[PDB]
């Protein structure tokens, strides 16, 4: 495995990952995406925050992870009326516009940070349900602390899970993305199998809807034995291993899990750095730390320690002078011509990206390498 040279570098990157996350956590509890990146600064995402919260919970900082769940919970309780209004609209056959839906970007005070016409996404609500249930399980906590916010998220997701929306990458609003469906599935199975939530009025409905998601992925989201980026597509996306671990469309040992890991590695992994999708022109289509971390987590869960380690080492080699992990690195670019216009508009690549550090902590934990 690892000599004490490697073990010391990996331990130090874990401790720094904890530090950069808790130091930039907002006073209100939110985890920001990236404190210094022009286009992300001032906002919080449930997707980034939930994976960040899971790394922090595995690290053992119950206080930090708890303030993030408090923040999300309170933000969702404040949307109780908005969600009830959307459901009542649906019940009158007046299907609301993307412009009326719950937001993607939040301000640290829980307001919409963006107009959901331009970035409507449902995955973050499903990831938060997964995150808070897994945190409560790990540390023996009472979910009643966050139940009223869970109720808002469940109600919203049971109504809107099958709606087209933008993918994790804010593209293709017309499509139903398999990693978005996967995130919602993980959240619903998390609350539906949670003994502390056995009397919730939605308990049975969450597992019936999770089964409806798996039926749709079965019918339109599997080609040549692997998951695909969106229903009706042949291609893969770097986010797809999340549909195995942790969101559980299939478990690690399933043939579709194996074929999906192999398709993602062949089509999108270069020397341990995982690309998002073939067409990606964002900063030239670089190699994403969080996606290398996600593939590595999935190889670990499937019993491929070696492959997991190789991805962890690749990630650790992208750490900068201070131990900060960027969003992505340009060692291999899918569309090199496009990088310059992105550096010009938005600046140097987001560094640190909190989600990079969260995913680092998860993969390190899966390999038993936390201090
Ligand atoms: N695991």
């Amino acid at each position: 495995g690892l000599d004490s040279h490697e073990l010391a570098r990996l331990h130090e990157l874990a401790r720094h990952s904890h530090a950069v996350i808790t130091r930039h956590q907002d006073a209100g509890g939110a985890y920001p995406a990236a404190p210094t990146f022009s286009a992300y600064r001032g906002y919080a995402w449930l997707r980034d925050g939930s994976f960040t919260a899971e790394g922090i919970s595995r690290y053992g900082d119950v206080a930090s992870a708890g303030r993030f769940h408090d923040w999300v919970d309170g933000v969702l309780r404040r949307r109780r009326g908005q969600v009830d209004d959307l459901l009542a609209a649906v019940d009158r056959g007046e299907v609301p516009s993307n412009e009326g839906m719950l937001p993607t970007r939040f301000t640290f005070d829980g307001n919409d940070g963006s107009d959901p016409w331009w970035d409507f996404q449902t995955d973050g609500y499903g990831m938060w349900l997964w995150s808070v249930v897994t945190h409560a399980a790990r540390h023996g906590l009472d979910l009643e602390r966050w139940r009223a916010g869970i109720d808002v998220a469940v109600d919203y997701l049971l109504a809107f899970w099958d709606r087209p929306c933008y993918d994790w990458w804010e593209e293709h609003v017309e499509h139903r993305h398999v990693s978005t469906l996967g995130a919602i599935h993980g959240g619903l199975v998390a609350v539906g199998t949670c003994a502390a939530l056995r009397s919730a009025p939605w308990s049975a409905a969450t597992l019936q809807v999770a089964a409806r998601i798996r039926s749709l992925v079965s019918a339109e989201g599997v080609v040549d034995g692997h998951l695909v980026k969106w229903l009706g597509s042949s291609a893969v996306d770097g986010s797809l291993p999340a549909c195995v671990v942790p969101f559980g469309l299939v478990p690690p040992d399933d043939d579709v899990a194996a074929m999906t890991r192999a398709a993602v590695a062949k089509d999108l992994d270069v020397d341990g750095g995982v690309h998002r999708f073939a067409a990606d022109v964002f900063y030239g289509g670089g190699q994403w730390i969080l996606l290398s971390a996600l593939l590595g987590w999935n190889l670990a869960a499937a019993g491929d320690t070696a492959g997991a380690l190789r991805h962890l080492r690749w990630i650790a080699d992208q750490a900068d002078a201070d131990g900060d992990l960027p969003e992505q690195v340009p060692h291999h670019l899918l569309h090199p011509g496009s990088r310059a216009e992105w550096v010009a508009r938005w600046g140097t690549v987001a560094t640190p990206l909190l989600w990079s550090h969260g995913m680092y902590l998860i993969l390190a934990d899966e390999l038993g390498l936390l201090p």
